């Protein structure tokens, strides 16, 4: 008659926002059978359900779930066992430690009978102990010997309906097969990374008991902090909260002269926007996708809208993100920039990137795999490729695919696991419902046409050259040197024919002028610049 | 009764050249425990409970660890050198790991929010502590120390009064899930120092020599500054100590029966020569040029 | 079932005869394959150009089919495998497929399974043998088998030897005529009143080589300019893009 969950109750007591979904789910399939009136369960010969699971990346909340599973049930303490806690050095000790855990429950269960409280049993860091059977050939065979106790004890022979066991792990490949066949462990659980929502639901779970002691001043809104935090997990954002207080109390302490703390004007602490953001740009860091530094070090110099060129190129990929993001028959879209050397390829990629907003941005450059051979290559593309499909709209950036795999006119001579490996990602759709863009970059087309890869692609864009003095006129201004009177002579001898040179290029020829004594250096910038004549 | 010492002060700390580096790991981990109490509590925070430092070798890492751990008047830390933990006996090294973290467990349930803090120092925490599932652990200790250490810091049960603290010159054999915000927040970096830093350790170092008029006046400190470039904190301290047993040989005359000429100690002092002599033939930079 | 919604994607419309043509010869192979006793093991090669539809037709044919046993072997399941675990994933493949009394197994886009590239040329020795031997070898009494190929260069496996291997080809053609065009655009309804008025006029004459891949894509992605410049988009990439045969 005595119900199972305590009289005063309540989902926001306990404190977890983000996973309506996962709590849902796991009520109506684990504590259904133990609400409903005895009389029409008894009726049905239906045996309840002894085991969950949960995996997901680490700081995603699964420890708290199981704590406050443990804490909302009417039962007794739940047993909880802290990791590899049951080896012994005596032989058969190590089973008779996990045997005694279950005891209490068929003492129990023999003398009551049908009547009995559940026997909750936590596992942390299942993946310690239970493995697979045959792996792990070293010596004593402790391993093997304690996974089929287990086995035997969850359910075998004797009967046991009044247990319950949770478990708790980062690599759910490893855990052994017979473990999660139907009886055993049947919930298996997925703790996600959160959404927008789940952000905002998390950060105004941890700024609650602040704002009522008006420790907060207004001028700080969660909006933006939901908004600008990108691929933040709870514990992230619960880090940035501390350190934003911690930066906020360090005001009024005073060292190098002792700790000496002020008593006086203690009594005026306020939380800033200032404090939220410094500490946002300074310590706290996410470890998932691709972040401003990034940005910051592949478009080094910003962008100047030399001519036309730009706004097309732009207007290009803006057309592009904006097909893959609404259109549905196509989840899958590619495009290639080309052009000749020193063009700004890598920028103008960069910048259609960023300026898409998409979640999940990443960027595999081939300068962060220095000496590796092919093998690790390939599982370095594979590992950023597969991240990708666990989101729900996605950009990725190949640059220099040239470098990728590895080119040399001599010969030639390349590789072609990494060539096949690219030719098979290139047309692979992403799970249902999901989307995905890729952007490649290179600077030979005719040898992408001879291996037949120029079709894989669904368009091409081409990042031409300075092809006119009044273009190089314009970027010269733009850039801000030579300058007044300076300017006029370099008009007057460039005009009056045509130029080819890259951005980078002109960059160089500047920073080499620059150096001379201030009479000579117009006359070093013309002289570099008609050695470096050419034309297509 | 505040954790900080009733008498300490960075003068005597010893440690040159390192201000911001101090000074942002005294705002991180050391800014809540001197509030007052009822703030704190109003505002509802948990404190910081791990540090990272990683730099090239001889940059003042075990230094900075060790003046940490006199700094606070709250027992006394416990240390762990290298691979100390590591037993033969199946189920006795995680035995080993679980001891070091009892007497916190016996004091936060014996008084609660009134405890102390407790120190762990780790020494070269790479010996032990390493990415799973990439070293072959064939017996498995490898992969159970970890799983154990893991379970211990954060886990089930709740802990508010400790603090670990290790250093690594090799920061990328660790583990990711031991370096996320709720186990190991606060990570720094230990590098070279500049021209200020380097006037600073100088002026540390000969100090009790220059109390006692055991330093000429012909030695000057800028010039040594200057003259010595990319010098890590362990070269200075090997260029002074040079210096010093060149300047005390002069004295002592014996070459096949010991003797020492006590009456030319009598007035003993180091000049210029000695260390330029140093510079020249002892002391070979590894950042420098040779 | 995974497989099956994720290779036949958007289904299979009806813009020519062709279509009926190839399900009936497959339908014709499958019926041979049930009820034969001299040729318990068949064999078929779907060939074509680039973009027209040959995994989708491959996957519907083995569909129509109602043995006990169908399975697909891809290279999107061995990226980054060396030819010894790919001799090894086909081989299990095959062990499997031989304890059954029917059975049906796809090979789609062979070439990308022998690793293949035209400088030099260069390719892979083990699986080239592996596929050899394992379309010649018949199964355990009393069984059966049906093997479908897939592939793009026909010219490649001649010169290698392999075309007398398999038992047939069927070839795989794409859209050729102003009208199979409309009639697909009709099926599919994209553009309707005077703009599929306006492309039929236009249309009329210099034939169309498009395959139907590149036209699914060529309609979605002229429907993202404004309402009054999509004929013309579209025109424009058809002109550019279709080239000749
Ligand atoms: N309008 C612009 N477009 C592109 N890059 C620009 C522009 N204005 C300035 N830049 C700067 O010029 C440099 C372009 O170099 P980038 O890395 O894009 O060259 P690249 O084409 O990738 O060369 P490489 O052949 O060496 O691979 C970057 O510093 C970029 O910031
Ligand atoms: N009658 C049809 N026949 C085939 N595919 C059709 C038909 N009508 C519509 N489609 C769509 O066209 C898609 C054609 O793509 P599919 O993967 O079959 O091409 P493919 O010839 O294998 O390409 P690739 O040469 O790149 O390997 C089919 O998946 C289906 O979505
Ligand atoms: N969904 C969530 N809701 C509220 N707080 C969360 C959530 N996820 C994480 N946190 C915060 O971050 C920490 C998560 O730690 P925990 O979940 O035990 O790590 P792990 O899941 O890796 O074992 C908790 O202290 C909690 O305050
Ligand atoms: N910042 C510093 N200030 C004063 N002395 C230093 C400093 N850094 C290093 N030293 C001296 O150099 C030595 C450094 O050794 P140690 O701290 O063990 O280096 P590490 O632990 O980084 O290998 C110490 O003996 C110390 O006296
Ligand atoms: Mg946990
Ligand atoms: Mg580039
Ligand atoms: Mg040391
Ligand atoms: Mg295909």
């Amino acid at each position: 008659r005595q119900s199972i969950i305590n009289p005063d109750w309540n989902f926001e007591k306990m404190g977890i926002g983000g996973l309506d979904k996962e709590f849902s789910d796991i009520f109506r399939r684990a504590f259904a059978s133990r609400v409903f009136p005895p009389e029409i369960v008894e009726q049905m010969g239906c045996k309840h359900v002894k085991g969950i699971l949960l995996y997901g990346p680490p700081g995603c909340g699964k420890t708290l779930l199981a704590r406050q599973i443990g804490k909302m049930l009417n039962a007794r303490e739940p047993k909880v066992v802290n990791g590899p806690e049951i080896l012994n050095k005596y032989v058969g000790e190590s089973e008779a430690n996990i045997r005694k855990l279950f005891a209490d429950a068929e003492e129990e269960q023999r003398r009551l009978g049908a009547n009995s409280g559940l026997h909750i049993i936590i596992f942390d860091e299942i993946d310690a102990i239970c493995k697979q059977r045959g792996s792990m050939a070293g010596s004593t065979g402790v391993h093997d010997t304690v996974v089929n106790q287990l086995l035997s004890k969850i359910d075998g022979v004797e009967q046991l309906n009044n247990i319950l066991v949770i478990g708790m792990t980062n690599r759910p490949d490893l855990i052994d097969e017979a473990l999660l066949r139907p009886g055993r462990l049947e919930v298996k659980m997925e703790i996600g990374l959160p959404d927008e929502k789940g952000r905002l639901q998390i950060l105004h779970i941890h700024t609650a008991r602040m704002r009522g002691h008006q420790l907060l001043s207004a001028d700080v809104d969660i909006k933006e902090l939901a908004v600008e935090t990108k691929n933040f997990s709870g514990a992230e954002l619960e880090g940035l909260v501390r350190a934003a207080q911690s930066t906020a109390m360090n005001r009024h302490i005073k060292a190098s002269t002792k700790v000496e703390v002020d008593m006086e004007k203690a009594e005026s602490l306020q939380v800033t926007r200032g404090d939220f953001l410094a500490s946002l740009e300074n310590d706290i860091k996410p470890a998932f996708g691709t972040n401003q530094e990034d940005y910051a070090s592949y478009i080094m110099n910003g962008i100047i809208k030399w001519g036309d060129p730009v706004t097309r190129v732009l207007d290009d990929g803006e057309l592009l993100v904006q097909q893959t993001k609404n259109s549905d028959r196509t989840p899958l879209v590619s495009v290639l920039l080309e052009g000749p050397p020193h063009s700004g390829k890598t920028a103008l990629a960069a910048k259609i990137a960023e300026e898409s907003n998409f979640p999940f941005i990443k960027i595999c450059s081939p300068d962060k795999m220095i000496g590796f051979s092919e093998t690790a290559k390939c599982q370095a593309m594979k590992k950023i490729f597969d991240d990708a499909y666990k989101s729900q709209l996605s950009c990725v950036v190949v640059d220099d695919i040239e470098r990728l795999l590895d080119y040399v006119p001599i010969g030639p001579r390349f590789s072609n696991l990494v060539l096949q490996a690219l030719l098979v990602l290139l047309k692979k759709a992403p799970p249902q419902g999901r989307k995905l863009l890729i952007i490649g970059t290179t600077s030979r087309k005719d040898v992408l046409q001879e291996m037949e890869m120029l079709n894989a692609f669904s368009t091409t864009i081409h990042v031409p050259n300075i092809a006119t003095g009044e273009q190089l006129l314009e970027a010269l201004e733009l850039l801000g040197n030579f300058k007044d009177k300076e300017r006029t002579t370099i008009a007057q001898q460039v005009k009056g024919k045509k130029v080819w040179i890259g951005i980078k290029k002109l960059l160089m020829l500047i920073e080499m002028s620059l150096q001379m004594d201030p009479e000579y250096r117009v006359r070093k910038f013309l002289a570099l610049l008609r050695e470096e004549g050419a034309s297509p």
